[PDB]
């Protein structure tokens, strides 16, 4: 039972008449979708999970279409939003559906047989879709009444000066729509998405019975919290030149104990029978949890393959023990995008001078003091004299010196 | 001052930044106009005072300009409706605007210059507009808070089951737009309408600013209410000949109530302000009802119109049908007169009961030798009598009067 599986996984927020959907799962593939507009030129880790989704349907035998919203993503979704959106132009959606669209494509089989993958856009239909069309096939099935009572949109309703405009209003309705065309196109019959996108979804159960006289199913997953009640993203980006291997490596090293086998069921492909060894192992080791190590290995593979990964150890690993030998350029380059705080600096500058501008003291009289103490290192190698001067050789690859002070706080000297 | 002209008349409801509608108007010729939806065949009366309205902006030099919704009426005005409408068929839609069309066009002149009459359908721009640019390119510019406060809908959305769809909802923008559309296509400045079209209007206004950066115009005309509370035009009353015939029409002007009469004059006619006022006090029989019924009659169905009305209410009034033509006798049939069909050959009795001016044959009886039946004007007091050929009249019809005022047209099968 693949929804029982999920539940267990505790991947299921709600279900439409699970009963009948369950049937329907136990009877053959079906197809199903999750769409995902674009807002940026990459998902976050926020869109992992509904993408996982469509692939653990897919392993279990099910056709998955990933939609990407060319036509949405001009329009703006305002479910559970704070504020008004500006509109995006043309163009720029465009190169981000097609960024979108790529970073998308490796996560699910476009080469199974009869459950491969399937691509799609919105915009197909919605680019040569006339007003009064719209407005009379689709929107004489829509109650206004009902539309804003909608938990997604009526915050929005409270105050005019933090209102919604008519655009995203209509939001509703175009996705409600999609789920009716992908059912004609696909036989698509199931639509899953974040918790959400709940209301979303169910317009386009009820516009698929009212146009194609089809029973589909709405399928949720929720929205990820933490145990401490803090936000989930501290964004996590699935670009490598937005959010570094080793920044990602790092967020899932950092994962809170209450968090981590959650996690685990989440992000990863591993069976539930061996998260549970591995949160039973932890429960009596009689040391702390490894669980952490284990989930930003499988997940910084998964995103960034084995090459992201042996990246993010090999940085990790070099930060730790103090030898930066083995990092390589684009290590470096790494570290000085988000891995660790940098500075710019013109050669020549003492190491005094480099410990004020770098932050990691207040003034010169300070720096002095805290050299003589032997608090400093210098690419891992300890240096305590006040007048120091680095030497060309210290600066590796000829513009990086890692400067740090006790044994945490590190400041990358990008050299000018 | 065309404003204080137009008030003095009590034909303003509501108007925007009226100093500098005044001023604007004051300078020159402006661009106007009023939009019509195609919900039935023909207008009614409650159309005709914005339409004479644009009439009264073109006699002051104003150009103005007929809309009829081709694209509006295939989505459904809610201002001020109690319940949802169905959609109309695209084909119903298009008979419809054909026919309004053609029934505003005479009441505006299509040739007189640089402020020459223009008909406009706003299916010309909404008819093959891109959903994504209707709602990025106009919808942006509009406040669901701010609509949902629209006094026109506020009705609509307190529970579901007297609810409103998307469809009718987002009518405010299309009227919104047309009024932009308006602006750029004819320099047009100024929108009138019904107050019932306030709302409507007024998104109009706005959207010309965020869209053209222009300043335009609104200015609304009272719904017309009676003294006694009633609904005005209580079915409708038709433009349409064959819908109400100008007998009706014309007999519905001469029953205005004295507490309504002088405001119609007003309402419904070109006659000067000055010319009213001196009717009024003059009476105090009034020949006011008269004098309305003439003028609005020549002005919907012409002098033929008039003088068939009052042709038919002079023959009903004497009881001397021989003036009648057989076109008369059809608007008599229309609606007239109360109706009834029987085959030739019925008896004076039977056509009594037939028609219920007698309750069965014996009562019908004692009617008709007690002096009570005419027929075509003349007294019958023969119970047994059977109608002649000749009676007939065009082998079609015959009518029958009970006493001084109880009328009943049998129409021969
Ligand atoms: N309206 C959806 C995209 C969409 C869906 C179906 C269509 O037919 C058309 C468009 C939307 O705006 N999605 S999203 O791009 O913001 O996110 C994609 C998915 O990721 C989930 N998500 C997003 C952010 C987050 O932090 N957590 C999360 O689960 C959302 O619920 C959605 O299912
Ligand atoms: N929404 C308007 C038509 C319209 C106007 C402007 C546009 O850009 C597009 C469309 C509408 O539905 N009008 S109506 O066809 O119902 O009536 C036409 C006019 O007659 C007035 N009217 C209607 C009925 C009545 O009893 N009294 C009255 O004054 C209305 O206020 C409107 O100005
Ligand atoms: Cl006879």
């Amino acid at each position: 039972n693949l929804i029982k599986q999920l539940q267990e996984r505790g991947l299921v927020a709600q279900v439409t008449d699970e009963e009948a959907l369950a049937e329907r799962l136990a009877q053959g593939p079906i197809a199903l979708y999750c769409g995902f507009d674009p807002t940026a030129d990459s998902l976050h880790l926020g869109h992992l999970v509904p993408l996982l989704c469509l692939k653990r349907f897919q392993q279990a035998g099910h056709k998955p279409v990933a939609l990407v919203g060319g036509a949405t993503g001009l329009i703006g979704d305002p479910s559970f939003k704070a504020a008004e959106r500006k509109l995006n132009t043309e163009e720029t959606v465009q190169e981000w559906v097609d960024k979108i669209r790529k970073q998308v494509a490796p996560f699910l089989d476009f080469d199974c047989g009869e459950n491969s993958a399937i691509a799609a856009n919105n915009y197909d239909w919605f680019g040569n879709m006339n007003v009064l069309t719209f407005l009379r096939d689709i929107g004489k099935h829509f109650s206004v009444n009902q539309m804003i009572n909608k938990e997604a949109v009526k915050q929005r309703l409270n105050r005019e000066d933090q209102g919604i405009s008519f655009t995203e209003f209509s939001y509703n309705l175009l996705q409600g729509y999609d789920f009716a065309c992908l059912n004609k196109q696909y036989g698509v019959v199931l639509q899953i998405g974040g918790s959400d996108q709940w209301g979303n979804i169910t317009s386009g159960i009820d516009l698929t019975r009212r146009l194609h006289q089809n029973q589909v199913f709405g399928l949720t997953v929720p929205l990820i919290t933490k145990a401490d009640g803090t936000k989930f993203g501290k964004a996590v980006w699935l670009d490598p030149k937005k959010t570094s291997p080793y920044k990602f490596y790092q967020f899932w090293i950092n994962t809170a104990d209450a968090d981590v086998y959650r996690f685990l069921k989440f992000f990863t492909f591993m069976s539930i029978e061996e998260i549970n060894a591995l949160e039973e192992e932890d429960k009596n080791s009689g040391k702390a949890p490894r669980a952490q190590y284990v989930l930003a290995e499988q997940v910084t593979r998964l995103v960034h393959g084995e090459e992201g990964l042996q990246a993010a150890k090999r940085i990790t690993e070099c930060l730790f023990s103090g030898s930066l030998s083995a990092l390589s350029e684009a290590d470096f380059e790494q570290l000085a995008q988000d891995g660790v705080p940098m500075v710019e600096m013109e050669k020549g500058a003492d190491l005094m001078q480099a410990l004020v501008d770098s932050e990691l003291q207040p003034s010169r009289g300070q720096a002095r003091k805290t050299i003589a103490s032997n608090a400093i290192t210098i690419n891992g190698e300890k240096q305590s004299d006040p007048e120091y001067f680095f030497k060309e050789e210290e600066r590796l690859f000829g513009r990086f010196t890692l400067l740090r002070r006790g044994k945490k706080n590190y400041c990358l000297i990008c050299w000018k």
